[PDB]
């Protein structure tokens, strides 16, 4: 196969810049592709280089209304696994029907639904010429993700697996250690609340960083205000 | 002549608590009454005690979906005044057809459209049993606001009139001077970006405070992140 060549490529475009996660799941007040599209326009207008979004409907809306590069995921619970970020080939194939340039998945050590193997997911993503991002929780998971052929790794799941560091703040140590150790881009994602934390993540050698709720979850932002009173 | 009595009253409800301003004008990405309603629900769920909102459509939606106390305004440009926050009786009457418990208006020293005066607006608001908030820019405007019978004063316009302090951060100086001089509630509003600033406003004697864009304008929030890179 062949296709025409683009001047801009996603990893180059996000380097040194901000990615904004625009997510709102069914139990959140902004659950709506319409609203996530508007959040992404806001993000774009505020200088975001790319968007991370969940679900086919939100991804398609955001692409239409912003034309930004997208990291797409589908979050889905399975009865036979603890993994929920793009757990199986079913979600990969659903995502491949969208135009998102990168697909992120859980690349933890954990058993996937139906006994599926994360290498098969990465290979399917690459077979359609897309990029794969490994959402990890530990240093060793990042190492293995590079070995598996992921295009980049993200610290998304640190603090969201039982055996990873439990914290209410950014996991900067995992960031620094991944930067000591893997060659592929390391993206800092998880609990970035302040511009100072963002700048610190980049200063520590994050290739790029993702800010989510601190921009796109007004409930969370509001609670951070009311908590100090 | 009379009405049933309520247990909860707006000034008591906001005392020591957060008020969230949920506004998106026509040139802003979240412009939509539906969206502002969803933002207000998020704010409510994050602990906001009341909402400040703009326009009859957004006020009515927010009221319907949150049942929170509302500070209502209408922003409208007139060719014969610099004032745009609830400038004339026309806007006051439009607002009085909503259920908003408090109406805020520009209470600066500036000339209003059609040569109208602030006192007449306050009196009309009080004649329908509603509360009036004075958005001011200087200590002297706040002192006059109290004299005119406003129920409370807010520092909303400090730095948004040419004769007031020009600043890109909260005007704590004006807050402190007002608290020590006027007896009615003084509300801190304007450029509150961080929980630490909110806490400081209350610690300096603010009766309550209003946070807007730092919760409900994702473009502005995003720009504060990107500005640091
Ligand atoms: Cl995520
Ligand atoms: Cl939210
Ligand atoms: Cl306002
Ligand atoms: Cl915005």
């Amino acid at each position: 196969g062949s296709h025409h060549h683009h001047h801009h490529h996603m990893l180059d475009v996000v380097k040194g810049n901000l990615i904004v996660s625009c997510q709102a799941l069914s139990d959140e007040p902004l659950h709506s592709s319409f609203i996530m599209g508007r959040m992404a326009i806001a993000a774009k207008q505020g200088g975001a280089a790319a968007i991370r979004a969940q679900g086919v409907n939100d991804i398609n809306e955001i692409k239409e209304v912003t034309k930004l590069p997208i990291i797409g995921i589908i979050k889905r619970n399975y009865d036979d696994s603890e993994i929920y970020i793009t757990p199986t080939m079913k979600e990969v194939d659903e995502l491949l029907k969208t135009d998102c340039e990168m697909i992120a998945l859980d690349a933890t050590k954990r058993k996937r639904p139906n006994g599926e193997n994360v290498k098969d997911l990465v290979d399917a993503i690459h077979a359609k010429g897309r990029l794969a991002m490994a959402d990890i929780s530990t240093l060793e998971e990042g190492i293995e993700a590079e070995k598996l052929g992921f295009d980049c790794v993200s610290t998304t799941l640190s603090g969201y697996t039982p055996y990873s560091k439990q914290s209410n703040s950014v996991d900067f140590e995992l960031l620094e250690e991944l930067v000591k150790t893997v060659k592929i881009p390391v993206i800092c994602e998880g609990r970035i609340n302040t511009p100072e934390e963002l700048k610190k993540a980049l200063d520590l050698g994050a290739y790029s960083a993702v800010v989510g709720g601190a921009i796109t979850r007004p409930q969370q932002i509001t609670k951070r205000f009311t908590d100090i009173l």
